[PDB]
C-alpha cells in the first residue's frame, strides 16, 4: 500500500485539510480521466472555457487560475501592488494551517504592509488615514478559520469599495472558502460568496477550489479584466500555472453549480454537509451489532449523538449534529485506546477515529460507503 | 462541449506542448480516480508528517538523491531553487544556456523573479570551464547547468559537462545544479531512441540539485520535481515560496503512480503511453495507414523535452486544405493534422484506438 | 474563537528569562478571586500572574475588581520604583477618595467569605 492511500475519515471533520480537503464529484473524476487518458486542447488561452463559466457563475470580468490560493495571493500582491504599501486590517492578517501567514506573504509579494485599526475594532476612518500616494491596494482577507466574538467591528466590502473609489484606490478580497452556493439553503452557516463581491464593487477576489466549492486544490482570482491580465502577464503566472487535471477538475465541478437542483446530489461535499441527522442514527443503529459481536467485548460501542466540524474554510465551531460510535475500554485504560488507534492506521484502508472525553469516536457523517467500512473493522 | 475535450493527435507530434503534452498510464488513472474519489493521507502520516515524503523515498530509490521536493512545474521548481539557494547572489551560468521554453519561460526572467543575479560566462558556441572559474567570487552562490532541452548547437562548439563543473565548484566551495527539464528516468539509447541525460547521472555526477518536468519524458503528470541534497532540499522546502508551489494530492498521486512504473522497467514500454507511443513500431503504423487518400513516410517528432528534430520514422495518409482542416476541428473529438508539403497529413503514430477514430472520418 | 494559538504568561516570562527581557501584563479586569467558584467564567487573576513571573501587572480597580476607578501595577519593586519616581506619576497620581475607595475594597477581599 502506498502513502497515498484511501482512508476512511470518521474525525468528524468533512474538509479534512490534511485528508485531501473535499472530495471530488464523480463529473470532476470523468472529466479528469478523460483529460490524462487523450490529448486535450489545454492551449489550442489556457483558462478561457473556465473564465467563461466564472463570468457566468460569479458575474466576474475575467479571471486567472493559479497552483492554490497561497499562489493566488501571491501573484495578486506582486502583480498589482508590487513595491507598494496594502492596507489590511489589524484583525485579518490571517494564518491559515500554518505555513500560510499573511504578513509573510506580504513580504514575498514585495509589497509594503500598512495595518490599520486594532484586532477586534477597525474603523473606515483607519483605512482612510493610511491612504497615501504609496498605497496601491486595500486588501480584505476573510478570516475564514477563525471569529472574534465580543466587542469586535470590521468595515464591510461595500463600504471598503465606496472608500477606495473615493481615494481612487483599488480593494481586493482574499475569499479563501470559495463558497459558490448560499450555504443558508441548505441550513449551513452562511458564507460570503464571491458573487456578492464581484456584485459590491471588489476589483479582485481570490479564492481556493478544494474548500468549500468542493473541487480540485486551485486559487481562483476573478475580478476586472485589466487588473486579471496584470496577472496574466507577471512572471509568476508561470511559476503559479494550473495543470490539465486541475483545469479539468475545476470545469466539471464549476459546470455542477449550473444546475443547482442536483448540486446537493452531485456534489460530494455538500452530499456530506446536508446528510440529515436521522439517516446517520440509522446507519449507526445498523452497524452496531456486528462490531459487538466481533470484538465488542472488550469495549461496548453505543450511539449517542455527536457534532461534526465543516472542515477547511468554514469556523472550526461543530455546528453540525450527527451520530457517532464510542468505544468505552472497561478498565479504563488509554493503552487500550492507543493501541485500537495504532491497529486501524495501520489497516490497508485506515479508519481515523478521535480521542474524545476519553472514548474513540467514529463520526459516520462522511461515511458513503459502509461495506468496505465494516470489512476493514472486522 | 467543454474547451477540455479529447483529441485526436494526428500531427507526428507525440509530446505536444499545447495539448498536454505525456498522456498518463492506467495506474497513474487509477490512483488519480481514488484519490479524488476518497480521502487520502495527503499531510497525515499514519506513522504530523510531510506532503511528499513517500515520492521523496520513491525518487532516493530510483534517482540515488538523498532527498527530493515536489512543486507546480519545473518553471516553478527553478523558481524555488534559485529564490532559495542563490537569493541576493550570483548565478554563474554558460552564455549558451539561457535557454527560452515555449515562451513564457526564460532564464534570465526566471533569475530577476528569483532574486539572483545572472553571470553570463563564455559565448553561445563555446564555453571553457576557465570561463566558469574566472566569475566565481564571494557573491557567487550556485553553477547552474540548465539542459538545452528543446535547441541544440552545432558547429564549432564547446560545453562544459556536470562532471567538470561538479568538480571545480568542490575546488572552490560552490554547489552545482542543473535545470534538467525533461528528466528522463531511463536510458532513452535502449529504445532506440536519442539519448538524453538522466537525472541518476547528474545525481551520480555530484550535482547539488536537479530540477525536471514530470509531464515530458516521465510521462507522467505536470510536476516539478527536484531532487539533491537533503540540506538543499530543505532549504527549498523551508522556504515561503513553497507553499504557493506546493503540489495537488491529484498531482501527487498521478506522479507516485508514474514513478512506480519505474520499478518495473519490463513492461515500462508498455505501462507508459509515452513510452509506448515513441517505441511503436513503423511497420505497424504502415499497416495500420494501409488498413484505413495516399500512405506514404513520414517522419514524427518526439515532442517536448527533446530536440524537435523528427528522427522518428512513421506512415502517415494525407488528404490530396485549409477548409477541410477548420472542418475537422469541429468534430466533438477533433481531429488535428499538419499542412506539410502543399498536403494534409495525418501522422499514425499516435492513434491507438483506429474503431473510434474512424467514427468521425 | 476558532484555529487560534497564544502564548501563555508561563511560558513567555520563562522566554524573557532565558533572553533577558521582563515580561509585563496589561490585565485590565482584574479579577481578584477565582469567578469559577461563584458559577461565573474564569477570568486570570492577578495572583496567578505575580506568582508566574510577570515582571509587571496592570489592572482596572472598577472592572471586575467592584471598586473605584484606580489603575493599579503590581509587580516588582525596582520596576515599580522606577514607575513611581517617572515624572508622569504627578499628573496620573491617585486621588484621596480614590484610595479610601480602593482600600475599603480590598479590605473585602481579606473576608472572602462575606465577599459575595
Amino acid at each position: 500500500q502506498s502513502a497515498l492511500r484511501p482512508v476512511i475519515n470518521l474525525t468528524g471533520t468533512v474538509l479534512h485539510t490534511n485528508l485531501g480537503r473535499a472530495l471530488q464529484a464523480e463529473a470532476a473524476v470523468e472529466a479528469v480521466a478523460q483529460a490524462m487518458r487523450s490529448p486535450v486542447t489545454l492551449e489550442y488561452h489556457r483558462d478561457r472555457a473556465l473564465a467563461q463559466l466564472l463570468c457566468r457563475i460569479t458575474g466576474a470580468e475575467d479571471a486567472c487560475i493559479v497552483n492554490n490560493n497561497a499562489a493566488a495571493v501571491l501573484l495578486m500582491l506582486a502583480a498589482t501592488a508590487s513595491g507598494k504599501e496594502v492596507v489590511v486590517s489589524r484583525g485579518e492578517l490571517v494564518e491559515i494551517g500554518g505555513a500560510f501567514r499573511i504578513p509573510d506573504v506580504m513580504r514575498q509579494a514585495g509589497c509594503t504592509l500598512h495595518e490599520v485599526g486594532t484586532t477586534n475594532r477597525t474603523h473606515a476612518n483607519d483605512y482612510r488615514q493610511a491612504v497615501n500616494e504609496n498605497t496601491a491596494l486595500l486588501m480584505k482577507v476573510h478570516t475564514s478559520n477563525y471569529s472574534i466574538q465580543g466587542f469586535t467591528k470590521a468595515i464591510d466590502e461595500a463600504e471598503l469599495v465606496a472608500l477606495g473609489k473615493e481615494l481612487d484606490v483599488p480593494v481586493v478580497t482574499d475569499l479563501g472558502s470559495g463558497s459558490l452556493v448560499d450555504l443558508s439553503q441548505y441550513g449551513l452557516p452562511k458564507e460570503p460568496m464571491p458573487q456578492e463581491l464581484i456584485a459590491a464593487g471588489v476589483s479582485l477576489v481570490s479564492f481556493s477550489g478544494d474548500k468549500l466549492l468542493g473541487g480540485p486544490q486551485a486559487g481562483i482570482i476573478v475580478g476586472k479584466k485589466e487588473m486579471i491580465a496584470r496577472l496574466q502577464s507577471h512572471p509568476l503566472k508561470r511559476a503559479l500555472r494550473a495543470d490539465k487535471m486541475t483545469l479539468a477538475a475545476l470545469e466539471a465541478t464549476l459546470r455542477l453549480y449550473l444546475h443547482p437542483e442536483a448540486l446537493s446530489e452531485k456534489l460530494p461535499t455538500l452530499r456530506l454537509l446536508t446528510r440529515s441527522a436521522e439517516v446517520i442514527q440509522i446507519q449507526a443503529q445498523r452497524l452496531q451489532a456486528p462490531l459487538a459481536a466481533h470484538y465488542g467485548a472488550e469495549f461496548a460501542v453505543q450511539v449517542m449523538p455527536c457534532l461534526s466540524q465543516i472542515g477547511s474554510g468554514s469556523l472550526p465551531v461543530d455546528r453540525l449534529p450527527s451520530a457517532a460510535l464510542t468505544f468505552t475500554p472497561h478498565d479504563g485504560r488509554g493503552s487500550h485506546l492507543e493501541s485500537l488507534a495504532a491497529r486501524w492506521r495501520e489497516l490497508p484502508v485506515p479508519v481515523i477515529g478521535r480521542i474524545y472525553d476519553g472514548r474513540l469516536w467514529l463520526d459516520l457523517r462522511c461515511l458513503e460507503d459502509e461495506q468496505r467500512f465494516l470489512e476493514m473493522l472486522l
